[PDB]
């Protein structure tokens, strides 16, 4: 017998990437919604990242300097977040 | 200029991959609703004990050999310890 | 805080990303049918040198460089050495 964690994002609607940094923390492209969420590890409240002009974002990536990288599939664009 | 391609099997609509310290490969084979791995070396694929899933989109594995999954027909994400 | 557009050019439907511990950023264009990188701090990306790819879905990354791509619409998984 196995045991699967279900992560306390809210609100989802077709979430299509994940990525998770050196710190834990998990950030998801919530591609229905046109917004990428995150969640710290340990922390019980998601935030929304400031993103903008987003449509259909379909995956993200994370680096050692905390930024994050959103395909930002309806605009044919990657955009970038600084920590 | 020579790709290689991976001994994974009876894969349908394969959505994402990621990869871990070990080299073990992690795929959503989100026509199957399951997540499949490739240990390295041994090519043993196995699936993963996710239950549950409906058309998975993405995977990511952390430090710890966590695995994680966007359930994309589910609105949800999970995930499944080493 | 303020986004960026990075300088890659001609994406059509980028589907995945992954980015390396030396800044390296790869996308699946998915409606191109290939595989862009582009170095931190250029602006000119290149096109790896995957072969017959079909809607690529998802990118990883490890420790040597070799990147995996889902390569969605033939059911496989290939990868390309550094």
């Amino acid at each position: 017998s196995n045991t699967q964690t279900v992560l306390p994002f809210t609100g989802l609607n077709t979430p299509s990437g994940v990525a998770v940094d050196s710190a834990g923390t998990v950030y998801v492209t919530d591609r229905g919604n046109n917004r990428v969420v995150k969640l710290a590890a340990g922390s019980n409240t998601q935030t929304v990242l400031p993103f903008t002009g987003l449509n259909t974002p379909s995956g993200v990536a994370v680096d050692s300097a905390g930024t994050v990288y959103v395909t930002d599939r309806g605009n044919n664009r990657v955009v970038k977040l600084a920590a």
